């Protein structure tokens, strides 16, 4: 009927079409932070636990006393390689949960468990 091809089943039905329709449907604008399990990690492995707590400015007062008690100490995130001392440290990042406390002079280390070259003979 036709020359070569025009539309054959068995060649390319293999997409994938999920563009489903969603825009805000339960925001809430509560004035208190709800309560919602944050996961805080330390440095490399010296500390990780993971609870749910609920504070705005004091929030941060958590991650400083929670391993050590501490006048002024730089927060800063090995997920983007940034140094914070304010409020804006959570909103200087997307939504996530990171938390880091050490004292300046101190740059970030290598910490990946994906898949280096460490693997390749057998």
């Amino acid at each position: 009927m036709e020359y070569l091809s025009a539309l054959n089943p068995s060649d390319l039905l293999r997409s994938v079409s999920n563009i489903s329709s969603e825009f805000g449907r339960r925001v809430w604008t509560s004035a208190p932070p709800p309560q919602r399990p944050f996961r805080v990690c330390d440095h490399k492995r010296t500390i990780r636990k993971g609870l749910t707590a609920a504070t705005r400015q004091e929030l941060l007062a958590k991650a400083l006393e929670t391993l050590l008690l501490n006048g002024v100490l730089t927060l800063v995130l090995e997920e983007d390689g940034t140094a914070v001392d304010s409020e804006d440290f959570f909103q200087l990042l997307e939504d996530d949960t990171c938390l880091m406390v050490l004292q300046s002079g101190q740059s970030w280390s290598p910490t990946r468990s994906g898949v280096l070259h460490h693997h390749h003979h057998h």
